[PDB]
């Protein structure tokens, strides 16, 4: 029996839900899309085996965050029931587009900032912000997909591979394996930034090893064509000693500030009053 905090939920089953395609597969379990047979929605439903598992969640609200509705558990597994998102991956439409504009670029770095700096003022660090955990919903808002399972504490298999491992930013200081601090997350809000105005992520390489010695080692070259103030910001996320990053002092209260995001009313955005750069062709 574990303890699943306030989103438990005694009295549902399986049998609650038609399952009816599987979304994705993640280290820690994977995503169905379901239908509840009585209340005729559908749900994002991840699924993980007890075995797995050597507080196990930590749910946070936020707008940018996926709504956790509730949990539960068989003998064998667990159930997080979640919003599903379904305005599809935001570098899948960063891949149709080739590169987003200035503007479009700041909207979405600012709903992913605003959600990080949230998470750190409840001493939460996000960790590991990756491509696939950036969903948009049908308006075109960012909805990161983590709802708050305790990782340190479920078994999976971190392999990388030689050639074309699975897209991730991995910070200096997480490659040398220190404990994370809120500082990683703003190395990897500017990898986001980088890969949104640029087309790949900073330091790419085919070759994994190449890629981390590249992260490690290889000086930042920003190309042309974006404004001073979008340079300024990324050589300031982008440093490599994380006591000289941008966020290192003040936090939040440092991306917020940057020139980058003056146009950004962050009380605005926050409350999704700020209509998106983009609508999703999709509604449901
Ligand atoms: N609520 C959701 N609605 C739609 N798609 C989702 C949802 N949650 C996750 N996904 C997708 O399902 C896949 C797996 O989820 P993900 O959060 O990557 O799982 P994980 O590997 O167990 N956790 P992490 O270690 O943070 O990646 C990803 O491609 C997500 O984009
Ligand atoms: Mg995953």
């Amino acid at each position: 029996q574990i303890n699943l905090g306030p989103s438990s939920n005694p009295h549902a089953k399986p049998s609650d839900f038609h399952f009816l395609k599987v979304i994705g597969k993640g280290s820690f379990g994977k995503v169905l899309l379901a239908r509840h047979k009585a209340e005729e929605v559908f749900y994002a439903v991840k699924v993980l085996q007890k075995k797995a598992i050597l507080v196990l969640l930590k749910n946070v609200k936020h707008p940018f965050l996926v709504g956790l509705h509730f949990s539960f558990q068989t003998a064998d597994k667990l159930y997080f029931v979640l919003d599903y998102i379904n305005g599809g991956e935001l570098f899948y439409h960063l891949q149709r587009e080739r590169c987003f504009l200035e503007p479009r670029a700041r909207f979405y770095a600012a709903e992913i900032a605003s959600a990080l700096g949230y998470l750190h003022s409840l001493n939460i660090v996000y960790r590991d912000l990756k491509p696939e955990n950036i969903l948009l919903d049908s308006q075109g808002h960012i909805v990161l997909t983590d709802f708050g399972l305790c990782k340190e504490n479920i078994e999976h298999n971190s392999t990388t591979s030689t050639f074309c491992g699975t897209p991730e930013y991995l910070a200096p200081e997480v490659l040398h394996k220190q404990p994370y601090d809120r500082t990683v997350d703003w190395w990897c809000l500017g990898a986001v930034l980088y890969e949104m105005l640029y087309g790949l992520p900073p330091f790419y390489s085919r070759n994994t090893a190449e890629m981390y010695d590249n992260i490690l080692n290889k000086p930042l070259q920003l190309k042309p064509n974006i404004t001073n103030s979008a340079r300024h910001l990324l050589e300031g996320l982008l440093q490599k000693d994380r006591t000289k990053r941008l966020g290192a002092k003040d936090d939040f209260m440092e991306i917020k500030s940057h020139v980058f995001f003056s146009l950004i009313n962050w009380d605005d955005l926050i409350n999704k009053k700020i209509t998106p750069p983009f609508n999703p062709n999709v509604s449901g």
